[PDB]
């Protein structure tokens, strides 16, 4: 028998979920079961949680980016740079990896979206403009990102039956972190800047590892290291959504653990 709307929006408020909070959530739709209408269900029930003043953020990017096309190079290769489209946030869908809830939330009226083609978020609320602009290049998930200001608004990240390494506000504790050896790349993106596209190629902490050892990809990255440790050593309010095991974690909280983990075992 599917979830039904009023039965998650109750599993929420169990596990800590208050009408005004700003949530980021990590979903795995399989974990959380067949829903009455599907993965709106969902969505429609993260909004009442959270209220009219509340606000949702997600980490959704694009299904289409450029960035292994262009991974390593100053400018975008020709074939690519004559071809790719245009990167339109309110028409471009999310990368599906990161979660089939997350075209949901993102085709939700009112949603809006980053102007960061490969990093980019979407948001619904009072705050959702606040949060998505601005979202510059070379400014992916660090400080003038949404996850900072996400980090400066008491955020709580909703994880439903997501794994650990599905914490993508430690990436601003990588990208601030006082370490020696932080991995850098250089990647192209082409904006839509007044209906026209325009490249723009910029630098910015790696993503997929901040450290060499983070950075193998079979292959444990440094935020799921990060996140286990946090969660093995940290009370955090844990219960069911839907059929997934959920964690509702204050992002200040794991953000502070992560950038006192990296600075532990590296040096400055
Ligand atoms: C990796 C991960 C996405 C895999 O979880 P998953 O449950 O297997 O995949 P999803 O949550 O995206 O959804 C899968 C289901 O939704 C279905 N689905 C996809 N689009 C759909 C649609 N429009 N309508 C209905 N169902 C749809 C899929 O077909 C699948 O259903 P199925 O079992 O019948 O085949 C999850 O574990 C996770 O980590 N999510 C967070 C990811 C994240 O935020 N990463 C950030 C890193 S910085």
């Amino acid at each position: 028998t599917p979830w039904s709307k009023s039965e998650l929006v109750r599993q929420l408020r169990d596990l800590g979920v208050r009408s005004g909070d700003m949530v980021m959530p990590h979903v795995s739709l399989r974990a959380v079961g067949p829903l009455a209408d599907g993965p709106q269900t969902l969505v429609d029930a993260l909004i009442e949680a959270v209220g009219p003043t509340g606000n949702i953020l997600a980490f959704v990017s694009w299904r289409d980016s450029p960035y292994e096309q262009t991974l390593g190079h100053d400018a975008p290769p020709a074939a690519i740079a004559q071809s790719w489209p245009a990167f339109d946030p309110d028409h471009a869908p999310a990368y599906p990896g990161f979660g089939a809830i997350n075209e949901f939330i993102r085709t939700y009226p009112g949603c809006r979206r980053t102007a960061h083609p490969d990093a980019s978020m979407a948001a619904i609320g009072p705050d959702a403009a606040w949060l998505v602009a601005p979202h510059e290049m070379g400014a992916a998930y660090g400080p003038r990102s949404p996850i900072a200001r996400f980090l400066a608004h008491a955020g709580k990240i909703l994880s439903i039956g997501a794994g650990p390494d599905a914490v993508t506000a430690l990436h601003y504790a990588e990208a601030v972190a006082r370490i020696e050896g932080k991995r850098r790349v250089t990647y192209s993106m082409p904006l839509l800047r007044e209906g026209k596209r325009v490249w723009v190629t910029t630098s910015d902490w790696d993503s997929n590892g901040i450290l060499d050892e983070y950075a193998a990809p079979d292959g444990p990255d440094a935020v799921e290291r990060i996140a286990r440790d946090y969660l093995a050593r940290t009370r955090v309010a844990q219960g069911p959504v839907g059929g997934a095991q959920s964690r509702l974690i204050d992002a200040a909280d794991i953000v502070s653990f992560g950038i006192e983990w990296l600075e532990a075992r590296h040096a400055a």
